[PDB]
Order: C-alpha cells, then structure tokens, then sequence
C-alpha cells in the first residue's frame, strides 16, 4: 500500500503530499475570501489566526511535496528512515496559533497562553529530536519526553480553557467545546501513528502514514478552521 | 565584473560583503549615539526597533564575510551555486521589525500587526527554501510562493496601514508616506535581483549581485532608519 | 580529567551532561509542585515563567547526553573540536526568560524588555557563530562580537532595570539585586570559560568543561529560580 509516484523520484507518498498541498492552499484562499470583508474586530482576530494556519502548512506540505523538506535519518542499526522533518516546522507554528484560537475563545489570561505555547512548543521540538535520533533508546525517550508535554498541554486544556469558556455565553461555550473535543482526539492521534509508523514500530507503511497524516493535518486545518470560522462565537458576544 | 578577494579564499564578493558590515555597524552605533539621550517612551521604541535592524544585518553581514553565511547547493543538473543562506536569516528579523515600524506610526491594532509579520515571514522563509531547491521547477515555484505573500504585504501596506496613517497628524502622514514609498520600490528590488541573480537565470554575476543587495540593504537599513528618526513624527504627536 | 562514559560511547563528559539532565528536571517538576496551587497572577507568571527555563535546559541537556546535541567542527588547521551547540539553542529561550523575570520584578515597560531580549538573543546567535567558526580570525570576532551585546545587557539591567526596581518596595528590590548580582557574576562566567575551553584557547578539558557548565547552569537555572520563587516579592506588593 502505497500511492502515486508524481515527481518520477521513486516517492509514491508524493501523491497524498501533493493533495495534502492543493487542500491546504484552496483552505487558506477560501478563508481569505470568506473573511475578506469582515470588520469585526474580534472575528478578523480569529481569521487573521486562522488564515495563517493552513498557509504554513500549505508551506511545509509544498516542501514535502519537492523532497526537499525531507531527509534520510541512518540508524545505529544501518536502518535508513526517511523523516519528513518539516512536519514539525509545519508544527512549531501550527499547534500555538489553534491553541490561540482555543485561549482567545476561552478568554484566558496572557500567562495561561503563554504557557501553552511554551509547553507546545517544546512537545514539538522533542517530537524533532527524536525523530532524528539514531538510537532506539534516544528516539522512544524523546516520543516519551514529548508525550508529557502534550500531557500538560490537554490538561491545561479541558481545565484552565474549559472553564473559563463555561463562564462565556452558550454560543461560546458551544464552539469552545466542539473544537477542545476535536483538538483532543484528533490530536492524540499523531503520537500514535508516529509510534506505530516509520519513525516508530514500524508497523505502518511511508505511503499510509502521509495519507494518514495529511488526513489528520486537513481536519485539524481546514476543518477545524471550518467549524470555528463558521460559527457566531467569534462576533463579539451577547 | 567582481570586486575583491578579502580573504584569499576565492571570493572577490567578500570586498562588498566587508563594506556592507562596515557600513551596517556604523548605522548602529551611530542611532545608538543619536537616539541616547532620547526620553520620550514612543521615540524609544522606533530607535530601539530601528537599532536592533542594523545591528542583526551586521551579524548576517559578517558572517557572509568570513565564509560562515555561505553555503554550496548543487542543481539537479551538477550546476552548482553559491547561496548566501544567512541573507533570510537577516530577512526573518529585519523585515517584520521595519514594518513594525510603519506600524506604529500608522497606529494600526496588533492583528494588522501580527498578520504583516506572519505573512512577511512566511515570505522570507519560502524565498530560503527556494534558494536551496535543487529542481527549476521547485525553485521557480518558491519564488512565485513567496512572491503571493510579498503581494499581501504591500497590498495591506498601502490599504490598511495607509489609510490609518492617513487619519494622524500631517507630520506623521507625512514620514509614513516617504517611507511606505521608500520600502514599495526599494523591497520590489530583492525579488528582481533574486530572478536574475545567480538563484535564477543567473544574468548577473555573484560579484555584482551581491554589491547590488548591499546598496539595497544599507538603504533600506541605514537610509530607512536615518529618514524615520530625523523626523518629528516620531515624538509623540501634536 | 574527565568523568564517565555513561553510553559506552567515548564521551566521559556524558556522566556531567546526564546529571546535568537529571538536576534541570527534578528542579522543573519542584518548581511545578510547588507553584500549582498559586491563584496569585502576578506569582503565576512569575511560576509559569521560571518553570520553562529548567524545562527546556532539560530538554537541551538529555540531547548532549545522548550526543545528539554535539556536531564535530573541523578548524582550519584541521583540528576538530567538538561543539556542543545545543547549549545555544537553549541559551536562545532560556537567557530571555530568565531576563523577562528580572523585567518583570522591576516593572520595566514592554521597550525595555524588548530590547534586553533582543540584544540578549543577538548575544547568543553571534556566540553560536564563533562556535562554528573554523577561522581563529573568525572564532574570536564573534567571541567580541557577542561579548559587546553582553556588555549592553548587563549594563541595561544595572541601570534602566536597577533604577526602576529601586522604586518598589523593600521586599521587591531586595530579591531583584540578589538575582542581578547572582546574574551579573554567574553570566560572565559563561564568556571565561568559552575562550578557556575547547572552544578557545583550551586549556580546559572538555570533560572539566562540561562539569563547570554544568554547575553554572544549575545554579543559574534552579539556583536562580529558587531564590526567586521563595520570595514574597512575587506576591503583589505592599
Ligand atoms: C525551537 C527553536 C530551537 C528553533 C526552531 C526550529 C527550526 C530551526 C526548524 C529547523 C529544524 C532543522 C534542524 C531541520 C532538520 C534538517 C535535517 C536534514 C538535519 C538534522 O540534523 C539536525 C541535528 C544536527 O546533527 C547532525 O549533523 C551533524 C553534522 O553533520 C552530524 O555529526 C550529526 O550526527 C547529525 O545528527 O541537530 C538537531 C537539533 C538538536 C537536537 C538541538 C536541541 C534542541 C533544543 C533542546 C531546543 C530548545 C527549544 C525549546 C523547546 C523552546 C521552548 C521555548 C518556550 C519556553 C517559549
Ligand atoms: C521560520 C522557522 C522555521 C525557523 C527560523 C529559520 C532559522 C532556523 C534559519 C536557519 C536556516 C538554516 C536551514 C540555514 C541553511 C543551512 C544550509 C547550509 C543547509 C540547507 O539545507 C537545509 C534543508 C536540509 O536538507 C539538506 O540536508 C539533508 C541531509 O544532509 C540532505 O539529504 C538534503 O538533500 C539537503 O537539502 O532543509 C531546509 C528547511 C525545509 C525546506 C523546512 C520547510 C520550512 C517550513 C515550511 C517553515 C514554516 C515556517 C512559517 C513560514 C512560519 C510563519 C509563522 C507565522 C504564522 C507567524
Ligand atoms: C535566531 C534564529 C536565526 C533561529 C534560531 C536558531 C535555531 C535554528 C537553532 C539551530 C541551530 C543549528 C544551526 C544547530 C547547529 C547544527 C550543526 C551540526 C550545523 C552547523 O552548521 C551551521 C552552518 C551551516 O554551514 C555548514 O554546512 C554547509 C553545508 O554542508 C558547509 O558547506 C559549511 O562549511 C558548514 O559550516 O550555518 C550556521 C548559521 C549561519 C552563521 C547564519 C547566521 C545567523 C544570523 C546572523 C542570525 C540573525 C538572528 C538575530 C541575532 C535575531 C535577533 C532578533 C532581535 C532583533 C529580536
Ligand atoms: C521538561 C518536562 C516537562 C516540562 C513541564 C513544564 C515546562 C510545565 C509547565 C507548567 C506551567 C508553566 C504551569 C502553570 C500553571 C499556572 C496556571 C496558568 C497561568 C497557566 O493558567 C500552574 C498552576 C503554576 O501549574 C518533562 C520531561 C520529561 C522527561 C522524561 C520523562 C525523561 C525520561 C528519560 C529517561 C527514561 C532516560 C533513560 C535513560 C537510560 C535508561 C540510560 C541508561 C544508560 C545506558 C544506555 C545504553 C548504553 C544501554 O544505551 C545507563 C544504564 C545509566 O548507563
Ligand atoms: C502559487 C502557489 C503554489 C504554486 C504551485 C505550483 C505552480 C505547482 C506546480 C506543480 C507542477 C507543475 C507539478 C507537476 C508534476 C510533474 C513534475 C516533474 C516530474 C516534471 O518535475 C505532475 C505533472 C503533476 O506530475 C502557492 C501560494 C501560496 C500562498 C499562500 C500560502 C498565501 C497565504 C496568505 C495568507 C496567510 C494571507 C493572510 C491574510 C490575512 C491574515 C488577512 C487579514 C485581513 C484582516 C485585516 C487586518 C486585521 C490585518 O487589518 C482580512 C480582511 C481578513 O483579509
Ligand atoms: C566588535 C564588532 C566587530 C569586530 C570585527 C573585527 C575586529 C574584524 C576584523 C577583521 C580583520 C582583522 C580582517 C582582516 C583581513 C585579512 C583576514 C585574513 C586573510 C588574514 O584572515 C584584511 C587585512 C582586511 O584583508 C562588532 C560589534 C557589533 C555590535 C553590535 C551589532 C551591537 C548592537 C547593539 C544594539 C542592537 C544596541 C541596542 C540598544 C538599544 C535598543 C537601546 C535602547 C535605549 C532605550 C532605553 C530602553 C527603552 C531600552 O529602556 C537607548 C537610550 C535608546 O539607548
Ligand atoms: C496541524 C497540526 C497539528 C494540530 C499537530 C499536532 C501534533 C501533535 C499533538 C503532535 C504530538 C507528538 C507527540 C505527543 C510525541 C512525539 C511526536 C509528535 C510531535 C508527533
Ligand atoms: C533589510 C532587508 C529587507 C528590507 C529585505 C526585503 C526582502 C524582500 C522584500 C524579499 C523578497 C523575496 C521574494 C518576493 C521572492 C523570493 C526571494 C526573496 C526572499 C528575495
Ligand atoms: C541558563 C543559561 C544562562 C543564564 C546562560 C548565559 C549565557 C551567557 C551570558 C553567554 C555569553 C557568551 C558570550 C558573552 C560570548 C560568546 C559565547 C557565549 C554565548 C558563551
């Protein structure tokens, strides 16, 4: 199981990279237009944020796309992966500007936001290092180093964030939780295929894993922009 | 056409290289001195953002003097290119810390802000990986990529940022407008040069090439920075 | 003199890195329990801030243990050194953060610790250049180079910063001079022991290096935030 080779360079996850590229771009452009005349305040806040979310990514998948936002990463064992790093430069900008989305819906406080950037932040950059780690022992203590992060990153989330946005009105409230409910499964899924695919177990082909992944990045992206863009929680209030 | 081998390593370029950091020094210090003895809060702020832009210039400057910003990316087809990498190292922090401060004498809200310095990023950024793509087909589509986002930075310059500038008193329209102006030509250069410097069709030698993005840069630098805190618009307002 | 090769990977140095590692978590995760039943704002931020200091240094010290974290740099002479350059990566969030508490302890406004963070970050890029230099000419440029932005930093902090925090009450500029000095001695060791160690004139031994590091961090890392943490003065003010 696999996929389309498409720059003949012998990649044939290149095909969901691609789709993954081409969804992202028709996702920033379609925000962008549908936000064009905002003058809310508080929504262009909320679009401006969100608008720039599947434009990186568009960036990073672009990069995968070429071949130039991947590398192969030898093992002690000789074992060759190929490790598209730009996930995480994708990642280290993506995940803070949602979990902006998430703060600013919630009404939290600049430290709490602050710390969850901060704490995402550092689960990416682990998730790097131990995606480009040569030893078993240092790859699996590194997902295990990011996983806690990611701990605290959904606490503070259903708590601090959840209870904040209890207090907001029902409209709210109602966008806050169906998008922490979505952060929170969808989320939880890319520690997962990490473990089981390349990078991890192994379990899981290169091909199946960018089509998950890109499965994953544009429900997270588009979608979740989709249902937060969509909603009346982000015009000021009642 | 080149210049002179500074270093004795091959690299006649290093002749503008030295006088860019010598001359990206001096603007420092010399708005350090200028701007000393200033009190007042908002003057700080455009010195302190202003100095801070030709003091990193200086680092990247210095480090493609001595070799350390210079790096050999070899073509698909064994053609091989000097690229001066730290040029976007520069460009990440200089760009959107000159249009933090169109921004404030513009008096915009921080979402205008942030959307400027997101999508300039996003432009810098790209323009990197095309410099270090290995295909024309990847390297001429970066271009075109962060060329889109150039667009959106000048469009909400001269929308957005314009017309609040235009509500302020005549002496901060005024320095906004002949600074605004200033960046529209001078930036539409760098894209130019790109194209038919030796990262494109390669027209234009690296010798002269590199001399060109010194004058560009040290106008831009120095030239914005002495035209922005000479003027009064930068004390407060009347 | 050296220490032990805790990976059997002729690396002695690693028995400093991995109780280096061991004392930045145990530190993170006090510093954790301790703040989580703080409700004061003004203390969290002081909590949440100091926290992610000993964290990401963790994060920076598991890598060097493991070896991820140290590139091999040829000098011109064909002298090869081994660099540990995840210390700047670190150095890069840490010392801003770090200088964000003394900001904060002061009541400076948001230019004043711009600039500090600014010329700090530019402090640990330009030292993270001469570490990679392969030319003594150049290895020592940036050594000056940064030394220079050093000097404005301490001088910012004993004089803009002093000032300011000389205004609070008894209880404030009491702990903010017994964390500028702490700072003020701690920090210039770091300049010393680079242009002593391998990184310089290296009559230091790597493993002796490490060890010295090691210390400094901990004491600069926990050591500072102990004292701090410990205060009334992050409590409001009287
Ligand atoms: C987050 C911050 C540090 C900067 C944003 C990250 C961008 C720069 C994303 C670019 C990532 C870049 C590394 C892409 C991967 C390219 C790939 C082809 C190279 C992978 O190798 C990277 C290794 C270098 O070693 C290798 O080369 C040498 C020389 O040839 C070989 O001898 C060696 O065997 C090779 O492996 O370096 C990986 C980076 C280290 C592990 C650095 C540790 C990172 C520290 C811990 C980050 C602290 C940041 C913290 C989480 C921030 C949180 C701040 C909050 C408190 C707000
Ligand atoms: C902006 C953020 C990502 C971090 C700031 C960038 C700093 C880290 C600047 C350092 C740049 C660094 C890469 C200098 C160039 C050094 C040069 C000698 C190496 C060039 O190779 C870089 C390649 C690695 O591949 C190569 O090595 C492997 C292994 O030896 C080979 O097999 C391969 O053939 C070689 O080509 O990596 C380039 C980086 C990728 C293309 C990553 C994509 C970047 C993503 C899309 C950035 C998203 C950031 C976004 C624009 C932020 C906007 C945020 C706003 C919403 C606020
Ligand atoms: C601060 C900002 C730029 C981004 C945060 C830095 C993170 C990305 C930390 C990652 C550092 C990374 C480079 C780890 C070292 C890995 C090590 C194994 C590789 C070392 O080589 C790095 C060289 C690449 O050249 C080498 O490879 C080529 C190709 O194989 C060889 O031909 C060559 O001989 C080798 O040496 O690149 C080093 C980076 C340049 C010196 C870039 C200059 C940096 C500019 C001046 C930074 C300006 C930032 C400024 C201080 C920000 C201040 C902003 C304030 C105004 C707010
Ligand atoms: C860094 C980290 C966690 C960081 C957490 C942070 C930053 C949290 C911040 C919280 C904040 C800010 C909260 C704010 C709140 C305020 C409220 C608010 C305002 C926000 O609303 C409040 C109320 C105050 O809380 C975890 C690391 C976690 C790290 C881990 C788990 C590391 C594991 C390592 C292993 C397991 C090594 C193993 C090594 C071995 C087995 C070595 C073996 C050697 C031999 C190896 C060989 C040779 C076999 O290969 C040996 C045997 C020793 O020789
Ligand atoms: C153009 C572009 C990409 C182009 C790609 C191309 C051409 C690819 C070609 C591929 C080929 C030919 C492949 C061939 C294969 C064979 C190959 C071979 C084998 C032969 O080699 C084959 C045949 C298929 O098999 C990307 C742009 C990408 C553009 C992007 C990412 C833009 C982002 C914009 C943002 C982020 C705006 C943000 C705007 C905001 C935040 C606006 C805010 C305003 C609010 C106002 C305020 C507050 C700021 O004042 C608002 C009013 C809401 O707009
Ligand atoms: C020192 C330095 C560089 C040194 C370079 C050297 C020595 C080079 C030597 C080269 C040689 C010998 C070459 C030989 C060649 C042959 C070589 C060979 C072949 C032999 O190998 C040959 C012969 C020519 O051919 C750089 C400093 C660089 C210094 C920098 C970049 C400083 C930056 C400061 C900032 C940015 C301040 C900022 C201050 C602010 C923002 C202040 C704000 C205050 C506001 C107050 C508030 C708000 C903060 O509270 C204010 C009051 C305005 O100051
Ligand atoms: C648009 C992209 C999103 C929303 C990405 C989210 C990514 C995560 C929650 C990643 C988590 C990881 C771990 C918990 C362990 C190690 C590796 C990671 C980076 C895959
Ligand atoms: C001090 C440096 C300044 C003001 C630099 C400005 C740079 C630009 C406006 C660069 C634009 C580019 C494109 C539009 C396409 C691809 C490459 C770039 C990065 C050269
Ligand atoms: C937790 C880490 C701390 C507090 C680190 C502080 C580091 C410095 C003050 C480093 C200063 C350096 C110079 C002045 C010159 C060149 C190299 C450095 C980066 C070691």
């Amino acid at each position: 199981q696999a996929g389309f080779d498409l720059l003949n360079d012998g990649r044939p996850e290149t095909l969901w990279l691609g789709i993954g590229t081409l969804l992202m771009l028709i996702g920033t452009f379609y925000f962008i237009a549908r936000g064009w005349g905002v003058t809310d305040k508080e929504a262009r806040e909320y679009y401006a944020i969100t608008i720039l979310v599947p434009g990186i990514a568009s960036a990073a998948y672009l990069a995968m796309f070429f071949g130039i936002g991947v590398t192969e990463v030898e093992l002690a064992s000789g074992t060759v992966l190929d490790i598209y790093y730009a996930r995480y430069a994708d990642w280290l900008f993506t995940t803070p500007l949602l979990l902006l989305d998430l703060a600013l819906l919630a009404k939290v406080d600049r430290v709490t936001i602050g710390t969850l950037i901060g704490v995402d932040a550092l689960m990416i950059v682990t998730g790097l290092i131990g995606a480009l780690s040569k030893t078993p022992l240092a790859r699996y203590t590194w997902w295990l180093f990011s996983t806690i992060a990611f701990l605290f990153v959904l606490y503070y989330l259903l708590t601090s964030l959840r209870s904040a946005a209890a207090k907001r009105s029902e409209e709210v409230r109602s966008t806050f939780n169906t998008l922490t409910a979505l952060v929170a499964v969808l989320w939880t899924a890319y520690p997962i295929l990490w473990i089981v695919g390349t990078e991890g177990a192994g379990v899981v082909g290169l091909g199946i894993e960018t089509l998950a992944f890109m499965v994953l990045d544009v429900t997270a992206k588009v979608g979740f922009g989709f249902v937060l863009l969509r909603s009346r929680a982000i015009l000021g209030e009642t």
